C-alpha cells in the first residue's frame, strides 16, 4: 500500500466526517481511509491507479476542498 495525506476544508461535523470517508472509499484503487475529525485531515492508504489528485477530487465532487500534504 502507498498512504496519504489530505487537509479537509468543510467539515464542520462527524456527520461531513462520514461523508468524506466515503466518497474516498468509493475511488478505485483506495483501501482504507481514516478521517481524523480533530485535526481535519484523512489518511488514505491505496493502491491500483489512485492519485492524490484523483483523491483531491472525489473530496471536490462530494462538497468539501481538500489539498495534498
Ligand atoms: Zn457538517
Amino acid at each position: 500500500a502507498q498512504t496519504i495525506n489530505l487537509q479537509l476544508e468543510g467539515m464542520d461535523c462527524t456527520s461531513c466526517a462520514s461523508s468524506i470517508e466515503r466518497a474516498i472509499a468509493k475511488v478505485p484503487g483506495v483501501q482504507s481511509c481514516q478521517v481524523n475529525f480533530a485535526l481535519e485531515q484523512a489518511v488514505v492508504s491505496y493502491h491500483g491507479e489512485t492519485t492524490p489528485q484523483i483523491l483531491t477530487d472525489a473530496v471536490e465532487r462530494a462538497g468539501y476542498h481538500a489539498r495534498v500534504l
